[PDB]
């Protein structure tokens, strides 16, 4: 067994602490162990992201615009958290595809099957306002030249919408597969626990302050640093065992879960940060239905 004790996990990307040459074989192993792992995955990241802007005081009462939502069968259990624990906030879902009906109904939430253009945004820029926006993206097309279009509308996705936080969709391009060198929003580099086995995807958070928009350039020579640190994390790290971790799983999964749940914020109040992790996992595992 591959056992270790940690003293907390790489909540980001600057933490890992060390690479591997990526091992093309490695594309073969098995994705996933969970069932609606992307909506874990998607969940815990998205409860995480909105809990730091509840922390800052610039959640409640902002429109969260979430583009690339269905199914988002995840997105109505954050809705309600929110919700219940009385932060105003109201959820705009756009996606050419359609939502899970879970989402229908509840007057705080409107859907939306389109697929967003620079246009579009202009558009809902318009409608929304006054209200202060809280972006989310998670649009999907893949090629580098896919990615790089990808990565292109979530900057134009910022720029007409103006938001005041946001959370994108990252994942570098692969350096042998290197088109050119371009431009993301200046943001943390948060590790999505839940993630794909290999995957080398991660959310890129930002807070916007003043009226400035801070961009970073993203070279080969970052794919390729990219590239091994994700696969030792990957390969290495997330097969560990956390032996001094009391509890239920001591994967690194759900050491690596703890700690993005340790942060967020409930009504029912407990002993012990492990009593409101262990109840907020087990309560989203029940609403995904994960044994
Ligand atoms: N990780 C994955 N791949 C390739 O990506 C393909 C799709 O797997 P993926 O990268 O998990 O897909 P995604 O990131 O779009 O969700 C695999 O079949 C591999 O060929 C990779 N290819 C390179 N060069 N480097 C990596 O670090 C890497
Ligand atoms: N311009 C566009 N506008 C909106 N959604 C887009 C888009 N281009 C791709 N997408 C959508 O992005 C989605 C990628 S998957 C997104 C999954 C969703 N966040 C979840 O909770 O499950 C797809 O549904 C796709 O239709």
């Amino acid at each position: 067994m591959d056992v270790v004790s940690l003293d907390k996990p790489f909540m980001y990307f600057e933490e890992i602490d060390n690479e591997l040459d990526y091992e093309p074989e490695s594309a073969n192993e098995v994705a996933k162990k969970l069932p609606y792992q992307g909506q874990l995955k998607l969940l815990l990241g998205e409860l995480f992201f909105l809990s730091k802007l509840q922390r800052h005081g610039i959640l409640d009462g902002a429109t969260v615009v979430y583009i690339g939502s269905a199914p988002g069968t995840h997105i109505r259990y954050l809705r309600d958290h929110f919700y219940n624990l009385g932060v105003i906030i109201k959820w705009m879902l756009i996606d050419g595809r359609h939502h899970d009906p879970i989402l229908n109904g509840l007057r705080d939430v409107t859907l939306v099957t389109r697929f967003v253009d620079e246009e579009y945004l202009r558009s809902i820029k318009k409608q929304l306002h006054p209200s202060k926006i809280i972006l989310i993206s998670d649009v999907r097309s893949p090629s580098t030249a896919d990615l790089l279009s990808n990565y292109a509308l979530q900057n134009v996705m910022i720029s007409i919408l103006n938001p005041v936080a946001s959370s994108l969709k990252w994942r570098c391009p692969w350096p042998d597969q290197w088109i050119k060198d371009f431009y993301i929003p200046h943001g943390n580099k948060m590790l999505q626990p839940f993630a794909p086995s290999y995957s080398a995807e991660m959310r890129l958070l930002s807070i916007y302050t003043g009226e400035n928009m801070r961009l970073t350039r993203v070279t080969k020579s970052d794919a390729v640093n990219y590239e091994k640190k994700m696969y030792y994390l990957n390969k290495i790290v997330r097969n560990k065992v956390v032996v001094n971790f009391d509890y239920p799983n001591q994967e690194y999964d759900y050491f690596h879960m703890y700690f993005m749940l340790r942060t967020v914020y409930c009504n029912k109040t407990f002993p012990t940060t492990k009593a409101k992790v262990l109840f907020l996992q087990q309560s989203i595992f029940r609403f995904l239905n994960i044994p």
